[PDB]
């Protein structure tokens, strides 16, 4: 009834991309929930569980945005940094980001 699933991480200048893989799920008006909060990312749609620590900090603000892709099966989930131009260093080592 949780399980942690397998993902991803990307950046950029300005965002962080989360990719999270996903099979058999079905979405809703509420199943789903995502925590952005400082250097906290949590994401709920259970069974599947994240709770991330960054190395610096990020912004839940109207730039939020996820997104299932079908080929990839996958929530993509871009989120913004609270600093512009600030490096994430060690998002290759994703087991390292497990809170």
């Amino acid at each position: 009834k949780m399980i942690t699933p397998r993902f991803s991480i990307t950046q950029d200048e300005e965002f962080i991309f989360l990719k999270i893989f996903i099979s058999n799920i079905r979405f809703s008006a509420v199943g789903l929930e995502i925590i952005i909060q400082e250097n906290m990312i949590i994401f709920h749609l259970s069974p599947y569980y994240l709770r991330l620590r960054f190395p610096h900090e990020l912004i839940d603000d109207e730039r939020s945005t996820a997104q299932y892709d079908s080929k990839d099966e996958c929530i993509n989930v871009k989120v913004a940094k609270l600093n512009k131009n600030e490096y994430f260093e060690d998002l290759d080592l994703p087991t390292k980001l497990l809170a």
